[PDB]
């Protein structure tokens, strides 16, 4: 009777020790994780694709401008010839 | 006396099983969390507000340029007439 | 004999109560962590440095353009004098 209880107690203590070691490992893993309060999401930041689209709009306007200037410089060269 | 100890042991074993199931769930949840080593924060990235401020300044410069170019093209047109 | 078993059961119940409190804490910590499904990383977003480089490239072009426009305006003022 006592022997059976003692055996169950030994198994219980082993399970508890194992749990305590799992919890220690979990605490270490948690500390490797980023906080919600810090990490940027779609609510805070643009994606690469979103930035690329905005930059592309600018770049087309730059190229159009350069093209207009090149034409202007040729016009001036014709006037002064 | 032995009956009461056995009952407590049953309760302990149930509690342990419950705890083990919670830990298993916890481990799976942790694995769905982003790592500090990967997640971008204010130290790594601009916000949408920061980007928007920079893009609006560029657009203002572009708007200034386009006014100057239109003016020039009209000046040239007058010289050639 | 039965007294000593009762004391080991008391120590086990104390350990379990402590563990339950650790688990409750762990769950609270996990809920403060950002999800992989939400957090932006290098796979979703540019860094400040990467944006700065792109913005510097645009700024150079704007500078080139402003210089060309200033030159052209001076050339036109001379032609019309």
């Amino acid at each position: 009777g006592m022997k059976q209880i003692e055996m169950k107690i030994e198994e219980i203590l082993s399970k508890i020790y194992h749990i305590e070691n799992e919890i220690a490992r979990i605490k270490k893993l948690i500390n490797l994780k980023a906080n919600k309060a810090d990490a940027y999401t779609k609510d805070q930041a643009y994606t690469k694709t979103e930035i690329n689209s905005q930059m592309k709009q600018i770049e087309w306007k730059i190229e159009e401008i350069l093209s207009k200037i090149y034409h202007i410089e040729n016009e001036i060269a014709r006037i002064k010839k």
